[PDB]
C-alpha cells in the first residue's frame, strides 16, 4: 500500500529527472551526437545522480544503449566503479544491468575495464519479497544464471566471478535457480555452475553448501516443490545395480531425505511448509517408496496399538462419568420449572461403598492419561513454536488442541473434584464429547476412512462456516420476530420462545428442522406467526440447499483429488511424528546401511523397477 | 410481429415489381441486350420507382451487375444521384450497395460520376435494432469499413469522403467499428480509419469524439464487452517506462477509466449496462489493478467500517423491540380460543420509568438511522430513474429495496406509537426480519462469505421462483383435499385442517415436512386421508428432489465461474458507489498526477511486470 505507492512516486521521479538532465536524455534515446557536445563544453557532472542514483551509464545499460554507454566509459572509466546508492536499487553498477538484458557487447566492454564481478546489488528491490517480481541473488553471476544466458555465465566465471558467493539470504547461485519460475532452464543451468566446481580444495561442493536456513539446494527444492529440479538432483543420488531386460535395480542414498532426528531432514520440511507443491514430492520415486514401506512396516501397527489404547482408555473415562457420585437433593424445589432430583455427593460421601473403589481406579487412570498427554503435547510445542508455528499446525491437525483440551477438562474435573464445587456436569461432557471425538484422529490410519475424514475438515474449515455466519443472521432476525409475536401470548399453550434465549435456541432448531414447527390448534396463534414462519421456511430452505450445492461442487473436481493426496500426506505426518517420539529399538531405520557392502556410512534403498 | 410481417411483404412486393418490369427484369439478370432495346424504343421512364424506391442502377448493383449497370450509366447518369425513397431503405443510393457487395469495378464507376460519398442511408432497416442484423451506420465510408475492404476505404477517402461525420446516434465510423460482429477484422479497420487523421486542425482526435450518449470509442468498447477492441484501444494509453530482463514498468493513462465524477466514467458504465461480456473488461490489465487497490487500500476498510455501524444499529433496533412497553389486557377473553395476555401500553403509560427511558435513548436512534437511510437512498434514486432505472439496479442489488422497506416500517412503527395505534408488531416483525436480513449485504466484503452469497441471489430469483409456483399448485389442490376430508370429522382430535386458512398452511408446512404427519391412533381417521396423504407425500419427495437437481446442474458448471466474477464485479459496484457519496479527504484519488512528473494533468496507474 504505502510502499507500493512509495515505490512508484520514485519510479515516475527517475522517469523526470532523465528529461530535465540533457547527460541522462541523451544516454536514453542513444543520442551519441548529443553525448559528444556535452562533453566538448566541459568534463562536467558525470557524477550526476538520478532519483535511484543513477549515472549515465546505468541508464545507457538500462535502455540497451550501446554506443551512448561507449562515450560514457572513455570519458570518464570510473562510472563502472559506481553502484546505485538508492534504497531501492543499492549496490547495482552497470555490470548488473548489462547482464539482465542480455547485452554481451555492453558486458564485455565492462570487464575489459575491469567491472566488478564480486559486486552486491543489497537494493530492496533485489530482496526475495512478495512485492518483487525477480528474485535473482545479488552477485553478477546469479543474474546471469537467471536470465538463462549461458554465454555470460561462462564470461564471467572466466574473468574470476566466485561461484561461492552468498547472499543476506545465505543463497548460492545453485540455490537460486530452484527459485526460477522456469524450472528447465534451471536444470540446463544448474549442470554449467556445477560443471566449473573442478575445485576438490573448497572444503565442500557447490550441491551441498547451505543457506542460512540450513537448507541445501536438493532440500530447497523440495521445500518449494520445484518437482522438475528435485527429479534431476536425485539422478545425482541414484545407484544402478543391474539391469535385466526390462528390470532395472536402483540404489537409492536415502540421506537428506530419511529423517536422521540430529537435522532436519526432508520429510520433515515438506510437512511443516505451506507450500501446496511441495506435496507433489512425496509422489516421487526414492520419497514414495520411502514412506509407504516405514508406514507399512513399522507405522501403521504402532497407530492401530496406540488407537486401540486410546480407546480403552476412553471406555474408561466414559464409565467414570456414568457411575458419577449422585445423591437426592436436600431442598425442595424452589419453583415449579425446577426439575432437579440428584445432585452430587462431597468428597466424603463419594468413596463409601465398594462400587465407589473400582470407580477410584478407573478415576485415577484417567488422571494418569490426561498428565501423560500434557507431559508429551505441552512441551514438545514450547520446543517448537508456542502459539505460531503451534497454530501453523493446527492447520495441518486440529486434534493438537482437542487432545490438549479434553487433557484441560479432565483435570479440571479433579481440580472440580477435590474442592467439591457443584457443576461438575460441565467439565465432563466437555470431555466426553472431545474424547470421543479424537477417536477420528485414528481413522487416517484406515485406508477405508481416511480420505473420508479429511473432507470433514475442509467442509467445517470452509463451506460450514460459510452456512453458520449467513444462519446466525437470519436466526437473529427470526427469533426476535417469533418473540415479539408470542411476546403478549400466553407460554402455558406454545412456549417456544417464552424468554428470548430460548426463542433464539427454538429458531435455531426450527432452522435445521430438528424440532416441529409450533402449532397448537385448539387456540388462536397471532397471524403474524403465519406469515413470519412461512417466510422462515423459505428461507431455511434456501440457505440449507445453497450449503448443499456448495458442499458439492467445491468437493468433486476440486478436492477429491486433492483429499487423496492430503490423504497420504498425513500418512507422512503421522509416521514422522511416531519415528520422532519412539525410540530407535522400536523404530528399525529405515533403508540398509553401508559399510558391510562397500558403501560408506550411508542409508540406501533398493528400488527394483 | 406486425411490422416484421410488414417488411416481409415489401420485400415480396420488390421481387414482383422487378419481373413485371422489363426494365427492372433486364438489369437483375444481367441482360445487357435487353437494355438497350428498351433504350432503342424510347428514351423511357428510367425512373421507375420500385416497391423500395428501386432504380433500375439499384438492381444492378445489388445483383452484381456490372455491364448492366453501365448502359444505365452512359442512357442516364442522373441515376447515381437517386436515393431509394421508401421508408425502409430511405436514402441508400447505388453508392452504397455496391461498397456493400465490395464491386470495386462499379464503385470506381460511380466515383468517375461525381456520386454523393455524403449521402446518409436514413432508412429504418440501417438502424441500430434488434430486428436488423447489421449496423452499418449511414455513409459510404461507414459501410466500407464494416464490409471489410482496405481498398474501396481508402478509394472514398482520396475522393473527399469525410471521417467526421456521425449519424443520428452521433456514431462516427469508429464507433461502428466496435458496434461489429468479426472485431479482428475492426481493429485492422481501425488503425487505417485512424491513419487519416492527420489533421491537427479539426479540434479533436477521432478517437476523442463522443456520441449523442456521450461515449467515445474508448468507452464504448467498454459498455459493449469487446475486449478485443479495448486492449487495442488500451494500447494507445500505456506508456512503457523501462524493460529490465523480464521485467517491464508500464504506465497507463487511467483518464477515461477512472470515476472522475464529473462525467460518467469506464467503471460506471460497466457497472450499469446490461451486457455480460462488459463484466470481462474488468478483469484486463488497467482495470483489473485499479479496482482492486483501491479496494483493498480504501474500499474495503470503509465497507467493514460501515457494517459494524449498521450491526451496532440493528442491536439498538432489536432491543427496543424486546423491551417493548406492554401491559396485562384489561377485558376477559371473548372465547376460550382467545390466547392473548398482555398488550401494548398507550403512550402515556410507555415512558413512566427509568427503564423506559434508556429504551427511548434508543428508539431516537432506531428513528434517526432510518431517516438517514430514507436521505440517502430515496433522493439518489430520483436523480437516477425513478422506477426503470432504479429497477435496474434492483437486479443488480435487491438490497435497495430491503433497506428502504426496513426503514418505511421503523418509521410506520413510530407514527403508530404517536396515535397509539394497536398491532405495532407486524411492522417491528417486518422490521426486524429486514433488518437483519440485510446484513448480509456486508457479506461481499469478505473473501469467504462473498461469492457464497450471491448464489443465494441465484436461486431465489431462479431456481426458488420455479418450485414455488409449482408448489403452491400442489398445496392448492391437496389443502382442498384435505379440507374436505376432515370437513365431516371432530376437530378437537385432528385440528390441522379445521378451516380452509389453516387447512392452506398445514399442507405448506406437510410439504416442507416441518410439521410432523397429522395421526391419532385413538380414533378412526378417513380412508380417503391415507390415500391422499400418501399420494401427496410421493409428490412432495418428487418436487422437494426434482428442486435438488434443479439447484444443482444450474450451479455447478453455469454459474460457479460466474459467481467469482459476479463477485468481482460487486466489489467495483461497491467500490464505485462508496468513492461516489464520500468525499475527496475520506478517498484519496487512485493513481498519481502528473505535472510534477512532466506528465500533465492525468492520473497514471504504474504496473510492473
Ligand atoms: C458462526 C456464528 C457466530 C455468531 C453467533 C451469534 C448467534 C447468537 C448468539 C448470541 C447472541 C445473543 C446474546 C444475548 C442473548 C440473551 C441475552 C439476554 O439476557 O436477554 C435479554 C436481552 O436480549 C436482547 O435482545 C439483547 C441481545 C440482542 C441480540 C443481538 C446479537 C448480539 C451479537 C451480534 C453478533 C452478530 C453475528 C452475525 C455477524 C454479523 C432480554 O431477554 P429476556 O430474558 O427475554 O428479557 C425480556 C425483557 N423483560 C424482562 C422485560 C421481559
Ligand atoms: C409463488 C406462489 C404465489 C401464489 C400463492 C398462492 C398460494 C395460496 C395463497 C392464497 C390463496 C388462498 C386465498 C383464500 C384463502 C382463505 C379465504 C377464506 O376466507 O376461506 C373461505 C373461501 O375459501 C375458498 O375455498 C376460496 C379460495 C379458493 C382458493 C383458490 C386459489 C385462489 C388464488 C389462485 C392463484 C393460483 C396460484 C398458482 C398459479 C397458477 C372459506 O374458508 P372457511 O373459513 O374454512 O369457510 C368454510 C365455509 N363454512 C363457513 C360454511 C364453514
Ligand atoms: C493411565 C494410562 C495408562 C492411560 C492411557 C493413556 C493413553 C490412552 C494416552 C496417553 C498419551 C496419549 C497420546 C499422546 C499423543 C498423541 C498424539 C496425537 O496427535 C495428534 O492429535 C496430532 C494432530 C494432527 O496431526 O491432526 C494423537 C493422540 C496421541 C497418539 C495420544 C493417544 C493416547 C495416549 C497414548
Ligand atoms: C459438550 C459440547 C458442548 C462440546 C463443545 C463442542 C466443541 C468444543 C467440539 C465438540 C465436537 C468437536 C468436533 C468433533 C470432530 C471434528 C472433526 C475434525 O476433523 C478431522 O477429523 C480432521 C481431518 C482429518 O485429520 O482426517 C476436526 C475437528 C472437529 C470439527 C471437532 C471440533 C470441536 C468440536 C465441535
Ligand atoms: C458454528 C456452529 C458450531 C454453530 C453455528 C451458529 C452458532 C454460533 C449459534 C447459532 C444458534 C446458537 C444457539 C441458539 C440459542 C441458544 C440458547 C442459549 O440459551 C441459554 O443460555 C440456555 C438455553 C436456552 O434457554 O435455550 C444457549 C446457547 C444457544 C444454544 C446457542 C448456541 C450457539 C448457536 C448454535
Ligand atoms: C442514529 C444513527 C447513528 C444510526 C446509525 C445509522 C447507520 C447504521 C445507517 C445510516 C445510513 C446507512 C447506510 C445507507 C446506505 C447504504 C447503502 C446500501 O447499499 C445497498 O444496499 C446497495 C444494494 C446492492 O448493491 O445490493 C447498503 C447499506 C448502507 C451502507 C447503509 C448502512 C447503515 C447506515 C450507515
Ligand atoms: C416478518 C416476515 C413476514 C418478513 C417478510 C419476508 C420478506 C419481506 C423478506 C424476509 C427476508 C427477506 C430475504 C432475506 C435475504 C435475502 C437474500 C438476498 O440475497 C443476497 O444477499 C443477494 C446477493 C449478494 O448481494 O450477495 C436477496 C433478498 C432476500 C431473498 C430477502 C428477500 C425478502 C425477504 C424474503
Ligand atoms: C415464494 C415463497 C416465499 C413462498 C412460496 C409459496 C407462497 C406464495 C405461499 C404457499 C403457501 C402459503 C401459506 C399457506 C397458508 C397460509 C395460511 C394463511 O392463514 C392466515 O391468514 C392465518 C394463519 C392460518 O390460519 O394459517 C396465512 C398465509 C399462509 C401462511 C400462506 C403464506 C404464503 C405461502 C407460503
Ligand atoms: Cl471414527 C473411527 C476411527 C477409527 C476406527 C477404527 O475402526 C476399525 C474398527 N475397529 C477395530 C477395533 N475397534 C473398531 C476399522 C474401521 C474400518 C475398517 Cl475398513 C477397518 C477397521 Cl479395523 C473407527 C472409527
Ligand atoms: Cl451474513 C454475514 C455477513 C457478514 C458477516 C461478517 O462476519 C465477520 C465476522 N464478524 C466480525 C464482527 N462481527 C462478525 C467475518 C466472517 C467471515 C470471515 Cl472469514 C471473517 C469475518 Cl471478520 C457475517 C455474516
Amino acid at each position: 500500500e504505502s510502499w507500493a505507492q512509495s515505490r512508484d512516486e520514485q519510479n515516475l521521479l527517475q522517469q523526470k529527472r532523465i528529461w530535465e538532465s540533457p547527460l541522462l536524455l541523451a544516454a536514453k534515446d542513444n543520442d551519441v551526437q548529443a553525448l559528444n557536445k556535452l562533453l566538448k563544453y566541459e568534463d562536467c557532472k558525470v557524477h550526476q545522480r538520478g532519483a535511484m542514483g543513477e549515472t549515465a551509464l546505468h541508464i545507457a545499460a538500462l535502455y540497451d544503449n550501446l554506443e551512448a554507454a561507449m562515450v560514457l566509459m572513455e570519458a570518464a572509466p570510473e562510472l563502472v566503479f559506481e553502484p546505485m546508492t538508492s534504497e531501492l536499487y543499492e549496490g547495482q553498477t552497470a555490470l548488473h544491468i548489462a547482464v539482465v538484458n542480455q547485452n554481451m557487447n555492453l558486458v564485455r566492454a565492462l570487464l575489459a575495464r575491469r567491472a566488478s564481478v564480486s559486486a552486491r546489488a543489497t537494493g530492496t528491490a533485489f530482496r526475495r519479497s512478495p512485492c518483487n517480481l525477480i528474485y535473482f541473488g545479488e552477485h553478477p553471476l546469479s543474474f546471469a544464471a537467471c536470465v538463462n544466458s549461458e554465454e555470460i555465465v561462462r564470461l564471467l566465471i572466466e574473468h574470476g566471478a566466485d561461484i561461492r558467493a552468498q547472499d543476506s539470504l545465505g543463497n548460492t547461485v545453485l540455490h537460486i535457480l530452484i527459485l526460477q519460475p522456469n524450472k528447465t532452464f534451471a536444470c540446463q543451468m544448474y549442470n554449467l555452475l556445477l560443471s566449473y566446481d573442478r575445485h576438490g580444495d573448497h572444503l565442500q561442493p557447490l550441491d551441498l553448501v547451505p543457506n542460512h536456513q540450513g537448507l541445501t539446494p536438493f532440500k530447497l527444492a523440495g521445500v518449494e516443490g520445484n518437482t522438475v529440479m528435485f527429479q534431476h538432483l536425485m539422478q545425482k543420488r541414484k545407484h544402478t545395480q543391474w539391469t535385466y531386460g526390462p528390470l532395472t535395480s536402483t540404489l537409492y542414498d536415502l540421506t537428506e531425505i530419511d529423517s536422521s532426528g540430529d537435522e532436519q531432514s526432508l520429510l520433515e520440511l515438506i510437512i511443516t511448509t505451506k507450500k501446496r507443491e511441495a506435496r507433489q514430492i512425496l509422489d516421487q520415486t526414492p520419497v514414495k517408496e520411502l514412506v509407504s514401506l516405514k508406514w507399512k512396516r513399522y507405522g501403521r501397527p504402532y497407530f492401530c496399538m496406540l488407537g486401540a489404547i486410546y480407546l480403552l482408555y476412553i471406555i474408561c473415562f466414559t464409565m467414570c462419568c456414568i457411575y458419577r457420585p449422585l445423591k437426592p437433593r436436600t431442598n425442595n424445589r424452589t419453583s415449579p420449572r425446577d426439575n432437579t432430583l440428584l445432585q452430587q455427593k462431597l468428597l466424603q460421601e463419594a468413596y463409601m461403598t465398594p462400587k465407589d473403589d473400582i470407580r477410584l481406579v478407573g478415576e485415577l487412570v484417567t488422571v494418569i492419561g490426561a498428565i501423560i498427554i500434557l507431559l508429551v503435547e505441552v512441551p514438545d510445542i514450547f520446543r517448537m513454536g508456542v502459539t505460531r508455528f503451534f497454530g501453523q499446525t493446527i492447520l495441518g491437525g486440529p486434534f493438537h488442541v482437542l487432545i490438549i483440551t479434553y487433557a484441560f477438562m479432565v483435570l479440571v474435573t479433579m481440580v472440580m473434584r477435590l474442592i467439591s464445587a457443584s457443576g461438575e456436569v460441565v467439565p465432563m461432557s466437555f470431555a466426553l464429547v472431545l474424547g470421543w471425538c479424537n477417536v477420528m484422529y485414528f481413522a487416517r490410519g484406515f485406508q477405508m476412512l481416511g480420505p473420508f475424514t479429511i473432507m470433514i475438515q475442509k467442509m467445517i474449515f470452509g463451506d460450514l462456516m460459510r452456512f453458520c455466519w449467513l444462519m446466525a443472521v437470519v436466526i437473529l432476525g427470526f427469533a426476535s420476530a417469533f418473540y415479539i409475536i408470542f411476546q403478549t401470548e400466553d407460554p402455558e399453550e406454545l412456549g417456544h420462545f417464552y424468554d428470548y434465549p430460548m426463542a433464539l435456541f427454538s429458531t435455531f432448531e426450527l432452522f435445521l428442522t430438528i424440532i416441529d414447527g409450533p402449532a397448537n390448534y385448539n387456540v388462536d396463534l397471532p397471524f403474524m406467526y403465519s406469515i413470519t414462519y412461512a417466510a422462515f421456511a423459505i428461507i431455511a430452505t434456501l440457505l440449507m440447499l445453497n450449503l448443499l450445492i456448495a458442499m458439492m461442487g467445491d468437493t468433486h473436481w476440486r478436492v477429491a483429488h486433492e483429499r487423496d493426496e492430503l490423504w497420504r500426506a498425513q500418512i507422512v505426518a503421522t509416521t514422522v511424528m511416531l519415528e520422532r517420539k519412539l525410540p530407535r529399538c522400536l523404530w528399525p531405520r529405515s533403508g540398509i546401511c553401508g559399510r558391510e557392502y562397500g558403501l560408506g556410512d550411508r542409508w540406501f534403498l533398493r528400488v527394483e523397477d
